[PDB]
């Protein structure tokens, strides 16, 4: 239950001008951070399932590639989806540590997120089924949550508000909830929305897919359905509008140590009620400035992540 991984960007712009020294290393999956001021102070310890050392270039042999944090994390995060559990995954850190681009990622040299090879991923799974009884069915669904709003980062309006419905639960009223029928279609979808996100980088973007299996019963002759819900999530830069973010972390917060009465706490930790928990197992990307000028909210993550066990 609960799967909690760093991973260390390189250095920015930002960073570079101010020669910002690297205060971060890695040895398999323990991320020490050392203090700026004290050179010496032995770099902080810490210990993750994965601990990604992506501050050099996809050339450095020693690089963790968004493969390799895919095929660790989110392959097996597709896995039991197909199993029929529900699944969420979640980047969380500093403004520009690298939520995005470990989510969504680019596309050149393919640095493809997680978001779009889980998808493309899912979608090679199905067509290459080979058994009569098995048909596929995909909806996506893409959104912002702002000030505690649901904008639909994949259509034009009616600010939308989450609800409660009585059993189903949790749900985001006219929320677009599209079926596609084959990567490319699922991969508009995607450049569409991170296309509307214009706003801040200030807000949770939550790419859902509803992923429904169906089995045809030789004997018996019965189709039961198998619905799995899978919730890639791109947290703030942790880093009112505060109100709102320092609200809906912590609550998730205290939840992954509890999941390895906070919840209607915020919209964000309100909605993925059947993500966050209940069941069905998580996981949680930290992104990390290799950074000096961060120590502070570097380390800060760093505790946040741990604190997820
Ligand atoms: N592991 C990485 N490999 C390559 N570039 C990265 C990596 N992490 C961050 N970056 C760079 O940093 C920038 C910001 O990352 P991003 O995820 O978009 O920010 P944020 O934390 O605000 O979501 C990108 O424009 C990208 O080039
Ligand atoms: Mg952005």
């Amino acid at each position: 239950s609960v799967k909690v991984a760093v991973r260390v960007r390189p250095f920015n712009s930002r960073e570079m001008s101010r020669d910002s020294k690297c205060i971060i290393q890695m040895s398999g999956s323990t991320t020490t951070i050392v203090n700026p001021k004290q050179p010496k102070e032995t770099p902080k310890s810490f210990s993750f399932d994965y601990s990604y050392w992506s501050h050099t270039s996809p050339e450095d042999i020693n690089y963790a590639s968004q493969k390799q944090v895919y095929r660790d994390i989110g392959e097996e995060m597709l896995q039991h989806a197909f199993e029929g559990y529900n699944v969420c995954i979640f980047a969380y850190g500093q403004t520009g540590a690298g939520k995005s681009y470990t989510m969504m990622g680019k596309q050149e040299k393919d640095q493809q997120g997680i978001i779009p090879q889980l998808c493309e991923d899912l979608f090679s799974r199905i067509n290459d089924t080979t058994n009569d009884n098995m048909s596929y069915s995909v909806e996506v669904s893409y959104m912002e949550i702002y000030c505690e709003r649901v904008r639909d980062l994949l259509n034009p309006k009616n600010n939308l508000r989450v609800r409660e419905h009585p059993l189903l639960g949790p749900y985001v009223e006219d929320l677009s909830k599209l079926a596609v029928t084959s990567y490319n279609d699922i991969q508009d979808l995607m450049d569409s929305g991170n296309k509307p996100r214009e706003t801040s980088s200030r807000s949770h973007a939550v790419f859902n897919i509803i992923f429904t299996q169906k089995r045809h019963d030789a004997e018996t002759n019965i189709t039961t359905e198998k619905v799995s819900k899978i919730s890639l999530v791109d947290l703030a830069g942790s880093e009112k509008e505060g109100a709102n973010i320092n609200k809906s972390l912590t609550t998730l917060g205290k939840v992954i140590s509890a999941l390895a009465i906070p919840y209607r706490d915020s919209v964000l930790t309100w909605l993925l009620r059947e993500n966050l928990g209940g069941n069905s197992r998580t996981a949680m990307v930290a992104a990390l400035s290799p950074a000096d000028i961060n120590y502070d909210e570097t380390l800060s993550t760093l505790r946040y992540a741990d604190r997820a066990k």
